[PDB]
């Protein structure tokens, strides 16, 4: 599925993401437009063997188990192919572990590279949540 930015923003307000450790909505919403363009079935695949899963490109060494990564910690105990879904659910509890680690946010390189810093705040106005 592709989202609409204001139907990911609610989907995401009704998951608890907004203010989520200090990080405003529009924080999210930027990093899922960079990191795969709304897309739920974005993956991208790295040199080292792991691959980067869903609308949030979560990656497959540290945080999903995806069967081909050596090593994998599985840290957010979910099978990768889980993050595929037309449901952001289960991306979005992995998320919030993820943003939880000293990093914060910045685990997300796209959100780095373009998000972070700006007046993220534009990704949910004209929303109306
Ligand atoms: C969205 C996504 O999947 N992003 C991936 C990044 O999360 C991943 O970054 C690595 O994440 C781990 C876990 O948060 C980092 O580990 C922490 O590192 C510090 C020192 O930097 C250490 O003291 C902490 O104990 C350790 N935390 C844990 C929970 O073990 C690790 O440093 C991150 N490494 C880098 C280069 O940022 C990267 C790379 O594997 O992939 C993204 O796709």
């Amino acid at each position: 599925k592709v989202y609409g930015r204001c139907e990911l923003a609610a989907a995401m307000k009704r998951l608890g993401l907004d203010n989520y450790r200090g990080y405003s909505l529009g924080n999210w919403v930027c990093a899922a437009k960079f990191e795969s363009n709304f897309n739920t079935h974005a993956t991208n695949r790295n040199t080292d063997g792991s691959t980067d899963y869903g609308i949030l490109q979560i990656n497959s060494r540290w945080w999903c188990n995806d069967g081909r990564t050596p090593g994998s910690k599985n840290l957010c105990n979910i099978p990768c192919s889980a993050l595929l879904s037309s449901d952001i659910t289960a991306s979005v509890n992995c998320a919030k572990k993820i943003a939880s680690g000293g990093n914060g946010m910045n685990a997300w390189v796209a959100w780095r590279n373009r998000c972070k810093g700006t007046d993220v705040h534009a990704w949910i106005r004209g929303c109306r949540l």
